[PDB]
């Protein structure tokens, strides 16, 4: 599975890279993909919850990663 | 920009489309994506600074969404 997300990251990785896209671009791009698989695939009810467990996730990893 | 912004935004997404990624999956690579830019481009000391503004913009853009 490891792979699995792996081959995922650096598919969309690469995405980036082609582009040449500046840091906010990328980040700007990254964030309104969540934002749409957010509004498509979950309830309109858990979508705040899950996107501040995006947030709590993406910031603990952050955190951890200044080790 | 707009055109940028979504074509890059519409390659990422297809990336994930082409996997047929769950979305837990699909939010788990796109987080790692994040966190790997602001390892690789923001400096460690504005690292979760620039993690916690995505976040914001994260949890605006969702709830604003909610409209």
């Amino acid at each position: 599975s490891n792979t699995q997300v792996e081959s995922l990251i650096a598919e969309i990785l690469v995405v980036l890279e082609k582009h040449k896209a500046p840091t906010d671009l990328s980040l700007m791009a990254l964030g309104n993909c969540v934002t749409h698989l957010l509004e498509r695939k979950v309830p309109s009810e858990s979508r705040q919850a899950v996107a501040e467990q995006f947030a709590k996730a993406l910031a603990q990893s952050v955190k951890s990663n200044l080790e």
